[PDB]
């Protein structure tokens, strides 16, 4: 323990992993603004929202759960360059106001 | 999981422990008013500041850190109808406060 290991901490502290529950609301805020994929969704929160990471095993979970809802919808794309397809998701309806608020309740949580 | 679940998270979600800088620095802010004991500061801290808590782990972490530093000091105080004497913690007299600082830190922590 150390005084510039104190201040360190304050002005750079290391990020929390995201909950499942608050993964659900930060994959639905980045699908209402346009289609996505896993390793996207990771990546972004790293760039765009640098206190957060998510895992792989959080990131299934909150899918899972979404597809479960019927939330959002998966389909396959063409990488150029690459053989194999990825796996996109979109929301799975024009209007849902569930997804809004869910999406609100990450602005909020920020 | 369920939506409730997520609303539920929301409203209310898990406390988060301190790590050791901010247990120093909450310890700290405390002791710029009162003197105080172990039990005391974490208990104090849940109930002022509920999104928070504080282990005995940590808490000893950060009084051996403040004490090594020579920052607080300890001394030994008679509690009523017990044996067992209890551990009290204070600023000890310095030119160079440091508690000021790191205090603010806390404070600032909260705001954010």
């Amino acid at each position: 323990m150390d005084f510039e290991d104190i201040y360190r901490f304050f002005q750079d502290p290391p990020p929390h992993y995201l909950s499942k529950e608050l993964a659900v609301c930060y994959v639905l805020a980045v699908l209402r603004h346009e289609d996505s994929y896993g390793t996207e969704l990771i990546q972004h929160l790293e760039t765009h929202w640098p206190n957060y990471r998510l895992s792989d095993t959080v990131l299934y979970t909150a899918l899972k759960f979404l597809e479960d809802e019927q939330i959002i919808s998966g389909y396959w794309k063409k990488v150029e360059g690459r053989g194999r397809p990825r796996r996109m998701y979109q929301l799975a309806q024009a209007n849902d106001d569930r997804s809004r608020d869910l999406a609100q309740l990450w602005e909020r949580y920020l």
